[PDB]
């Protein structure tokens, strides 16, 4: 159907995306809004209201530019803002060797059902968060699972 | 009116945008859509159909990316499309050391009445094709003058 079509080519752009940043070793961080509204996050990013494209978020996460610094969060299909405020984990169950972007995205992930994508700057591991866990060295498969079963 | 404010925050980040990429020597073309419709054009490039931001617009242009090569179009306050084909024009009053850019940038004001600016990646000055004519080494002023009076 044209809606299952949609997700599908949305999950797509999402995998060719981290595929190139992990490659690259670009931070990365993308949240899902799910059935818990976002909006208070959502404000204090940059309006987007974008067409998913793997080049846009590609773009957006380029080191070193306005848009980096913070979460993209996605809603109802579009990249509704960029450099987005998530709220930093104090879970001691986290590995001690990740920082801030993960915290963030294990942060999001205990107070919402959003599934936050991340790409490490040390390694291009590619990790996921939701409900207060990180799950990390990812396949590409493995994140394409998530994305579906989500 | 809500449509003046609209206006004036569209031009301040376009503004914004063309003084940081000139500054530091990025290459940009983009072409806002006047009263004759684009859509041919913006159909050949990456949609977007974004929120204008001067982050985003900076992030579009920066070198070596998905989205850098070719033109941005925007619509009233929305940014359409990126990487977007523009025809080249032929005309004789184009500075021979100019290049792609410059040349579509005349060549889509050849056939349209939009406004397209200009950033050289060789010298930082900033243009602008409008019916047919390239206007070069604009000072900030200048622009924002002729983007407030377009
Ligand atoms: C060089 C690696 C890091 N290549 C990848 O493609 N990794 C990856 C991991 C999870 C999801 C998608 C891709
Ligand atoms: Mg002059």
């Amino acid at each position: 159907t044209p809606v299952e079509e949609a997700q599908q080519k949305t999950i797509e752009a999402i995998t060719k995306a981290i595929n190139y940043m992990a490659k690259r070793r670009i931070g990365a961080l993308l949240t899902i809004e799910r059935d818990t509204g976002m909006g208070d996050y959502i404000e204090t990013g940059i309006p987007l209201n974008a067409k998913v494209s793997s080049e846009l978020l590609i773009n957006i996460f380029i080191p070193n530019t306005p848009l980096h610094d913070g979460a993209v969060i996605m809603k109802n299909n579009e990249i509704a803002a960029a450099a987005c405020y998530l709220p930093l984990s104090e879970s001691p169950f986290i590995s001690k060797e990740l920082g801030t972007r993960h915290r963030a995205a294990v942060g999001i992930s205990e107070v919402t059902d959003s599934l936050t994508i991340i790409v490490s700057e040390e390694t291009g591991g590619v990790s996921v968060a939701k409900n207060g866990d990180l799950h990390r060295e990812l396949t590409e498969e493995a994140l394409k699972e998530m994305l579906e079963a989500e």
